[PDB]
């Protein structure tokens, strides 16, 4: 699923996740947000599973942002966990984890949680 | 906070973290888990604020690893999210999202969340 | 939303969740899963804000299920997360926190994490 | 794990929750915030495993509290999930979801993530 993940996807709230599936099993591209303190393009890596099972199971895979970039730093981090589901209506299934920055006295209130669905075609 | 979070990692359960921050944001390196199907050392690649506030906050930051090496494949990817925080006893304080591969069948039981804590010693 | 909450939602795995809102923020009812280890219904108890605000934000709430009826005891817990969203196709969003009892060895994976969207209509 | 459970406990931010375990599975009781847009007292309530496995496993739980009380709204509501374990050092370990009332807009926004450990003694 190398030729499954290569490329450009969408997910549900407008966000571009353009990214190459390496043999090695690296993901490396771009991300751009349509939503947050975020704007253009910020560089992403993460890692899939280079040899799926072959039982009809989907590909584990994740990826890491930092959201700074030469136009903005919102001192955070996003990292999406998920797995890839192939055929005619491809999918990569998220979960998310967005860590800011913060001082101790706030660290309880650091992470947000979510969920994002990728698809090929806009959604 | 590159000479920070630059090193060898522990967390509580007593895998290792093995990593090195770039000037340009990157996180790369090596995990060894101490449970779990898993066994020796894992690629791992990340992204950190390369310029965190300067107020007294953490440093946000993230990092994937996928499963598979020489020996294993669990068909599964965990990817961290937390901030480091810098001083006597530095610490990074994350929470994770550990996917496996599933059917459509068993996605909703794809996704395991947990805590991990790493300090610069053993812990 | 007491009246726009109360009644029997379903989300998209095919559960079945019936609930009364009470009108000091109480959360009262059923709910029978479509999957895992679970059959008929279980209770549940929850609580919601009773006083939402009116600038078109939803109405947070949770509930709880411990998953212990008179046929099946899965030794495990989920917590729901979210917030009611009025109108014609009324939805309640959330995520979910499973938890299952484990000895102290295996409690690293003892979390389950997801999201349910429940509707009025079976979906 | 009926008696043990019920009583007070306290987290590691000094928030203070007040519970009793029902015979049936029911937990009912209070929760205080040290940290947050509280104040004072908030009902909450819950479910547990009644019958937990005599294996040495814990006893999975959890509860919810929506943060409206007589003093204050901040239309938002946390479920911890989680297991006590007993012994000399009895302990609640949790994760907990707190979901805010949010626009459409800004949903993705909702959700914060995190971890409370409860004991016994002030901690
Ligand atoms: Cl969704
Ligand atoms: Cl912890
Ligand atoms: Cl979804
Ligand atoms: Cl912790």
């Amino acid at each position: 699923d190398e030729a499954g993940i290569t490329g450009t996807w969408y997910n549900q709230l407008g966000s571009t996740f353009i990214v190459t599936a390496g043999a090695d099993g690296a993901l490396t591209g771009t991300y751009e947000s349509a939503v947050g303190n975020a704007e253009s393009r910020y560089v992403l890596t993460g890692r899939y599973d280079s040899a799926p099972a072959t039982d009809g199971s989907g590909t584990a895979l994740g990826w890491t942002v930092a959201w700074k970039n030469n136009y903005r730093n919102a001192h955070s981090a996003t990292t999406w966990s998920g797995q890839y589901v192939g055929g005619a209506e491809a999918r990569i299934n998220t979960q998310w984890l967005l860590t800011s920055g913060t001082t101790e006295a706030n660290a309880w209130k650091s992470t947000l949680v979510g969920h994002d669905t990728f698809t090929k075609v806009k959604p």
